[PDB]
């Protein structure tokens, strides 16, 4: 089972630099979207799931086919809330109908970082959208109520190591839980990218406790929580250790994890020798807009 590549025909960075400036345009002005956090934080949750389904086994899942738009992965219930950042991009592809879905799907997540003054992510076009029959059926993406065990098992999955994981982990910085959509409530409600999570593993008084919908989670008196699986990065100690140098080292931080987010985005996809190097787009604030 490969998944090559294909360029969409007759398109350059120009035009990928065209729909990356038109998410982050929509980002800036549709502002409101829960309680002023913006669908910065949701777009990076919905790249992250799209690209989750992975399975280095067999080669299914993954960003390559764009089949999130199809009603057995839209409706998983893993996917709770992400309906949101569909209706988002939908007018963006309406504007951009060349694009195919699995390349705006994975372009959004790398807008939505770059515009939240995240680090540069290296993007590549080529995904092609796949027939229905090639959606991968519900459960593939991770519990919340697991262990250091689970979380570094599950990953496995998508090919990622100990550092992969904990620099990936950094995204739980961003958005906050709802409690309709997962069963979680409260977190910081953050739209700027930063290495705030780790500091906050770190520097918090925890403390598990049941919530309204019968989870556990670990609050701190401060208002932040983290969910059971972000817990258990201090309890397992490699993961600590990384911890601990993110936490203290923001620029490898940056770094680590936009090489690990590319490489989720681009898990499953056979790239030509002779296809296009990775783009690296510019801001808004870059191109003074
Ligand atoms: C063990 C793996 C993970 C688990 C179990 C997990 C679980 C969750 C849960 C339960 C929520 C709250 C959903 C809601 O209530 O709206 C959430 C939010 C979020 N996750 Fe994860 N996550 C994982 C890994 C990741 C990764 C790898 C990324 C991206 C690189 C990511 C990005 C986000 C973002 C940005 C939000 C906030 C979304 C919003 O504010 O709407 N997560 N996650
Ligand atoms: C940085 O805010 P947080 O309160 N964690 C979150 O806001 C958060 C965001 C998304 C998913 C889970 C937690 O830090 C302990």
């Amino acid at each position: 089972l490969v998944h090559v590549a294909s360029v969409e025909k007759g398109r350059s960075y120009e035009d990928f630099q065209k729909v990356y400036n038109a998410i982050a345009l929509k980002l800036r002005e549709d502002d409101e979207y829960d309680n002023y956090i913006g669908y910065g934080p949701v777009l990076v949750r919905l790249a992250w799931h799209i690209s989750g389904t992975w399975d280095k086994h067999d080669n299914t899942g993954g960003s390559y086919g764009g089949t999130y738009r199809f009603k057995k992965e839209f409706n998983d219930p893993s996917n709770a809330g992400l309906q949101n950042g569909f209706k988002f991009l939908e007018p963006i592809h309406k504007e951009f109908p060349w694009i195919s879905s699995g390349d705006l799907f994975s372009l959004g997540g790398v807008t939505a970082v770059q515009e939240m003054q995240g680090p540069k992510i290296p993007w590549r076009c080529g995904r092609v959208d796949t027939p229905e029959d090639t959606t991968p059926d519900n459960g593939r993406l991770p519990d919340a109520d697991k262990d250091a065990g689970y979380v570094r098992t599950f990953f496995q999955r998508l090919n990622m190591n100990d550092r992969e994981v904990v620099a990936l982990m950094g995204a739980h910085a961003l958005g906050k839980t709802h409690l309709k959509n997962s069963g979680y409530e409260g977190g910081g409600a953050n739209n700027v990218f930063t290495n705030e999570f780790y500091l906050n593993l770190l520097n918090e008084d925890w403390k598990l406790e049941k919530n309204d919908a019968n989870n556990e989670q670990w609050d701190s008196k401060s208002g932040y929580m983290m969910l059971p699986t972000d817990y258990s990065l201090i309890q397992d100690p490699k993961y600590l250790s990384i911890v601990k140098e993110y936490a203290n080292d923001q620029d490898k931080f940056f770094k680590d994890f936009s090489k690990a987010f590319e490489k989720l985005l681009e898990n499953g996809i056979t790239f030509p020798k002779d296809a296009p190097s990775p783009f690296i787009f510019k801001t808004l604030e870059e191109q003074g807009l």
